[PDB]
């Protein structure tokens, strides 16, 4: 459909620039050896605050979103699978389409697995790239099924452990 | 190649192969949630196997019997595609991604590439595409879930499989 999504994360002046060119500033950004966490407000009609982490080596963007009174979404963490790339001052995020909906010790369900297709057959992605992004996502989806159903837990088991504001 | 498709003839006792090789069977057995076989192989690393067909998962697991100097582990290795029952025989469409189990340690994952080629070609389409990685991923959190072991999980959804040994 549309090509990749991509983002930059501007530790030096606290903004990000979103998929559509769009700067927002960001209250606080936190780096650690394995990841980068944002949080931010939104302007989103569903939701008013935003927190991320990019997790580099496992392809993976996890993000909170809080949502508005009546609007909270049936998950517990939402994964963006793609590239997130390491800066000393600017990270970037490239979104290959797939994405993961986890409700902790229940489920994990793999969403958009149709986008991946249809920008792989329209050429907006290679191949290698494609087929990277189904094992992002597989070597996720086992990794969260090992343990429990928890998305933390399973980062934390792999020394990446993640917090949230909540 | 387009997708592998196979035969399971319960009144010939044949399994005609991808290429319309007929094997003799040695056994079929039917269950609500699969069919089992178990033949003799002329293959260069076994010489027996035995698998079982899981329609509503979208699944063939397979054991196999290795040559004396061509032993491994009991992995399970699991084919995915589209199974079809019928009276007398059954049949397979591969749709080319397959997972290796080793036991108690991990699930690999092969063959996404091929399925990327034949579906960019157009021998098959995108819902089947993505049913063949929903499938996949369905058995990999399955399979996670129950300390990487698929019997286990197979067997806590009530389609519990079981060898010969």
């Amino acid at each position: 459909i549309h090509p990749p999504k991509v983002e930059y994360f501007d530790l030096r002046d606290h903004t990000n620039t979103d998929p559509k060119g769009f700067v927002r500033h960001v209250d606080h950004y936190r780096v650690e050896p394995w990841g980068l966490y944002m949080a931010r407000t939104s302007d989103h009609p569903q939701f008013h605050y935003l927190e991320s982490w990019l997790l580099p080596d496992l392809g993976l963007r996890a993000s909170i979103f809080h949502y508005h009174p009546y609007h909270q979404r049936d998950q517990d963490h939402y994964v963006d699978i793609g590239t997130f790339t390491r800066g000393d001052d600017v990270w970037k995020s490239e979104d290959h389409y797939l994405d993961l909906v986890v409700r902790t010790g229940r489920d994990t369900e793999l969403l958009d697995v149709d986008e991946l297709m249809e920008a792989h057959t329209t050429g907006l992605l290679d191949t290698a790239t494609a087929e990277q992004a189904i094992l992002t996502a597989t070597t996720a989806i086992d990794g969260i099924a090992a343990h429990g159903h928890d998305l933390g837990r399973w980062l934390a088991s792999i020394g990446m452990p993640i917090d949230w504001r909540g």
